[PDB]
């Protein structure tokens, strides 16, 4: 028996423990893919949908909410960014936490940055991203909502934001989804599988 | 607006099961059938795909399963009919080829079949039938995790040069029910070919 990408099981995914800021978080070991986006953007309808879960991130924010796909392999969900109606002092704070995070965190090996396919890089999108090459972390950009597009359209956006995204430098794919009509989770557990192949010499 | 959905594939449960064509369900919506030789990892496949250890069951009956509503896994019989009577392996292969020839449900056939003893027995035989009915077919080289990754390769490219001989639509992939891969290659078939509802079910 030799080496094969394993295709993980996402369904069997299941939360572990939330962190308040990243000195509560687990110890630096293992894997990590993070998810981000602005808040509406439709970050937890995807983690639901790719984990078929109804609730998984268990709310009822700040809070680091991490699942475990399985042992030493985790999904990270970032609070999402924008901050409607947020002093400009806790604004500053909580966008330099997500920075710290992406550039501190050793385990980390992807990033997952979704954005509404119809207002894509807005906020703090460009930053995320940003950080994450500057960090040497592969990006998949999950252009979001992609039902609310006709075909030619969809494509359209998703074209552009394919060529917008060659100004960072680094890896960074781009690929349409939508949690309502389950399309793009291919994608998604494709990006994923390839991030938990890569497993730390030191614990192989 | 309409988008090629990702189908909960561990979802799957048992419909019905059919001595003969002549004794299956409507020929509506999709199906999707599986197909090998006995002990090429037909079941250990399915129940890979799945998520379940007993869906696909091993000890003559075709077995049905459902994805979704109008979307169904067909598991054929494995053929190479071990000292079996000559009388009763020509039927039974007969049968494999009317299902092929006649369900105009049919949009897909996976054939699986070991990566070290590609094409063998009935395996072009199906694939042959497949492509006449004009079925797209994949072949999935099972148990390729018992070759290293370079005789892996070679195997799949020399069943992918083989398969240009049948005048069809044939792709090739690696598969371990073992070690869990080649499941999203076999997803993504499975997504494209339920994509395509039949018109007059739309
Ligand atoms: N049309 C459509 N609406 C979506 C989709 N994903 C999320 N939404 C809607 O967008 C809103 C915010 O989604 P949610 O996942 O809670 O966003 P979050 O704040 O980023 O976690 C809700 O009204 C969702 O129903 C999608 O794929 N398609
Ligand atoms: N190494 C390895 N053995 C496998 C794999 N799939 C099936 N087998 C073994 O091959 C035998 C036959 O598999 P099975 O799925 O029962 O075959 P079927 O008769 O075609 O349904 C069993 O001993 C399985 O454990 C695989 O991916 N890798």
């Amino acid at each position: 028996h030799h080496h094969m990408l394993t295709n993980w099981n996402y369904q069997l995914t299941h939360f572990v423990t939330s962190a308040p800021d990243i000195r509560h978080l687990p110890a630096d070991t293992g894997i990590e893919v993070a998810f981000a986006g602005r808040s509406n953007a439709g970050k937890s309808s995807a983690l639901n949908t790719l984990t078929n879960q109804k609730n998984l991130a268990r709310t009822s924010t700040q809070l680091i909410n991490l699942f475990e796909v399985a042992e030493g392999k985790r999904l990270v969900d970032l609070p999402g960014y924008g901050y409607a109606q947020v002093p400009e002092e806790m604004k500053i704070k909580w966008q330099r936490a997500l920075g710290e995070y992406l550039e501190k965190r050793l385990c980390l090996k992807g990033l997952v940055v979704l954005m509404d396919i119809r207002h894509p890089l807005k906020d703090l999108d460009q930053q995320m991203i940003e950080w994450a090459v500057e960090s040497d972390i592969q990006v998949l950009v999950l252009l979001t909502k992609a039902d609310k597009l006709a075909s030619g359209a969809r494509k359209a956006q998703v074209n552009m934001v394919r060529e917008a995204v060659l100004a960072f430098n680094g890896d960074v794919q781009v690929e349409p989804f939508s949690s309502l009509k389950k399309s793009g989770v291919d994608k998604l557990r494709q990006k994923l599988d390839s991030w938990f192949n890569e497993i730390p010499p030191q614990e192989a």
